[PDB]
């Protein structure tokens, strides 16, 4: 699977404001580990309508450097049938 | 919502096997409404891993002739850490 990295954040986004940026490649989220985008979309559908913190875990391109990052759930996607939710954080995948 | 009609199903795959067929539309994912691929996904995600029948109800294109198809899960995609759920039945979403 293509390493899911972001490839552009929408300014003001739920990403944005939990310091995640174009670059980064996903390692984590809520703890357990992610190789793929398809990985990472399972692990954000177990928060759907959720409030409190989706932990993303990351590292900068070209380094070690890894930073975790907690992203705001206000009762994110609540309601809506048909959630796109890498889209609804403001995350565009890398996709060259 | 973009209603979600197959564009395109892959000889041989579970979908085709089911006799889904491009151009219908789906209307349930084991008995539950869907009014996009988005809604399906979270539908199919719930049998991940599973073996039995996934329902697909459809209806026909341009008619009201609605029909439900057994589609055969056999330890569907298990362990797959990155699945594409929708792919993985041979199924490509109609684009606008």
């Amino acid at each position: 699977s293509v390493r899911p990295v972001i490839g552009s954040v929408a300014p003001e986004s739920l990403a944005a404001q939990a310091g995640l940026e174009a670059g980064q490649e996903l390692l984590a989220v809520d703890g357990e580990p992610v190789t793929g985008w398809n990985g990472v979309n399972l692990q954000l559908v177990r928060r759907l309508g959720e409030s409190g913190t989706l932990e993303v875990r990351v590292q900068e391109k070209g380094s070690n450097v890894d930073s975790t990052h907690q992203v705001r759930l206000d009762g994110w996607l609540k309601g809506e049938d048909n959630p796109d939710p890498i889209a609804s954080l403001g995350i565009r995948p890398w996709r060259p």
